[PDB]
This record gives C-alpha cells, sequence and structure tokens, in this order.
C-alpha cells in the first residue's frame, strides 16, 4: 500500500527498487497545530520486527521479545541480548499509578501484535492520525490479521465475518441486573456481548473476556501525551467490568451459556440488523 510520508510519491524516484526500505527508514527518521504525541515505546514493537526482518533467514528466531519477571517491561531480545525495553504503561500511554492487570502469555502476543500493527500505521502513515484518532483507530480495528487474530483467540469457531443472529429475549430481570457489570451497568443487547469471548472444549462452552489492556488499545488508546489521564480512566473502567466479570463468573457464565445456545451458538446478537456485539470491526 502507496506510502506518501515525506514526498515519497515523487521522491523514491531517485533510488534503485533494492535501497526504497533503506530509503525509508531513513526519511522517517529526518521527518517524524500538532498535539504531542508519545509513541516512542510502542514504535519499538514494529520497529523491532523491521529489525527481524533484515536478519539472515535463519538468524530470525533469536530475535524475540520477552517480559521481565514482573511482566511490566517488554525486553526486545536479539538471542541473549537485550537490545532495549519498554514499559508497558509508557506503550500504553498511561498515567503510571495506574493498575494493569496481567496477561496470559497468549494475550500478550495478541497484545504485542496490535502494538505492532499500530505501530506500522503510525510510523508510515502519519496522514491516518493527522486527521483523527478514529481514522487511524478503523485502519488498525479494520486490519485483517488484527481482526483474524483477535477472532482466533477469543472465538476461534467464529468468523469474523459471521452474520449477527437476531436477539430474543429469554432473560429474568435478575439475569439483565446480573448481566450489567460486562457492559458499565448497563443492559444493552445489541452491545452487551462485545467483549466476551467463547470456544467449546470436550462438549463444553467456555466463556471468557476480553483482557482490558486489548481491548484498551483497540477501541480506547489516544497517542496523544496530554490526555495520560483520560486514557488511565477508560482503563481502570475496563479493569472494573473484568473484574467484577471474574468474580461472578459462575453466574454469569450459566446466562451467557442460555444465550449462546438460543442465539445459534453466537452471541454476536443484533437487533433489526444493527449489531455491536462483533469484537472489533
Amino acid at each position: 500500500k502507496a506510502i506518501h510520508m515525506g514526498g515519497w510519491d515523487k521522491v523514491q524516484d531517485h533510488f534503485r527498487a533494492e535501497k526504497k526500505d533503506h530509503a525509508l527508514e531513513v526519511l522517517h527518521s529526518i521527518i517524524h497545530g500538532e498535539m504531542e504525541v508519545n509513541v516512542e515505546d510502542i514504535n519499538k514493537i514494529y520497529a523491532f520486527k523491521r529489525l527481524q526482518h533484515l536478519a539472515c533467514p535463519a538468524h530470525q528466531d533469536l530475535f524475540t521479545i520477552k517480559m521481565d519477571a514482573s511482566q511490566t517491561q517488554f525486553l526486545l531480545m536479539v538471542g541473549d541480548t537485550v537490545i532495549s525495553q519498554s514499559n508497558i504503561k509508557d506503550i500504553l500511554n498511561i498515567s503510571d499509578d495506574a493498575v494493569i492487570e496481567s496477561m496470559s502469555r497468549e494475550e500478550r502476543q495478541l497484545f504485542l501484535q496490535i502494538c505492532e500493527v499500530i505501530g506500522s500505521k503510525m510510523t508510515w502513515h502519519p496522514e491516518l492520525l493527522q486527521e483523527s484518532i478514529s481514522t487511524l483507530r478503523k485502519e488498525v480495528t479494520g486490519n485483517a490479521q488484527i481482526k483474524t487474530a483477535v477472532y482466533e483467540m477469543m472465538r476461534p469457531a467464529e468468523a469474523p465475518d459471521h452474520p449477527l443472529v437476531e436477539w430474543q429475549d429469554s432473560l429474568t430481570a435478575d439475569e439483565k441486573s446480573m448481566l450489567a457489570c460486562i457492559n458499565a451497568g448497563n443492559f444493552e443487547p445489541t452491545t452487551q456481548f462485545c467483549k466476551i469471548g467463547y470456544q467449546e472444549v470436550q462438549g463444553e462452552v467456555a466463556f471468557s473476556m476480553m483482557h482490558p489492556c486489548i481491548s484498551y488499545l483497540l477501541h480506547s488508546y489516544s497517542p496523544f501525551s496530554e490526555f495520560k489521564p483520560t486514557n488511565s480512566g477508560f482503563l481502570k473502567k475496563l479493569n472494573q467490568d473484568y473484574n467484577d466479570y471474574h468474580a461472578k463468573k459462575m453466574f454469569i457464565d450459566v446466562i451467557l451459556e442460555k444465550l449462546y445456545l438460543t442465539h445459534e451458538r453466537s452471541l454476536h446478537i443484533g437487533k433489526d440488523g444493527c449489531s455491536r456485539n462483533i469484537l472489533l470491526t
């Protein structure tokens, strides 16, 4: 897809095809009204990918990212050498005394994948956010392999493309109350389930909630430095729902199971054709 930054459309004509990626990396370092932005940590993730991609194909396994024992620092590793690190609160642009819930190994790899994509849009397509956050985000949330990765982890048997099932309300007033917490104390059938995943495993359906860092980074993240505390507010909220859901999981799952079984084994529930119960679109 065409890169345009730094007049690249015509500037690229000065370079041999085999040098264009090198010249872009350089052009990127020359060029990168305007609100101040905090993206040095988050861009490391995609930059590390760019590094790895230049190494001999058999050395590529040697480039990896892990966490320190506290899982609050990502460590960029070239074999055993830690070439650089990033605090997760700096990657997230969050206000520091902000609570981050821990992620499984699966969830972390997904978080990092979203980091790559975001980093790559902000690096090669700065025009995107120059418009608005929503224009950046559309490109991230609309992105094929991110879509594919989010569905594969949370709803492995549902295609991202899955057509909505029509809402049929079999919930008692108590059940709708019990559900309020997975969507900020509201009960709206078209949105209540946007954070829930599910998979069938040896005859049982197992529900989950989207990790609040992953939902934050998909739908609430602002790279702008100046609203650090606003980002933090959004995160605490997703934290709270996440924690409520786990405190009450054995009541909530009974009800999810009922809904899933009565909506064609999906929680991608809509009304009059209008769902926002997708994980992301």
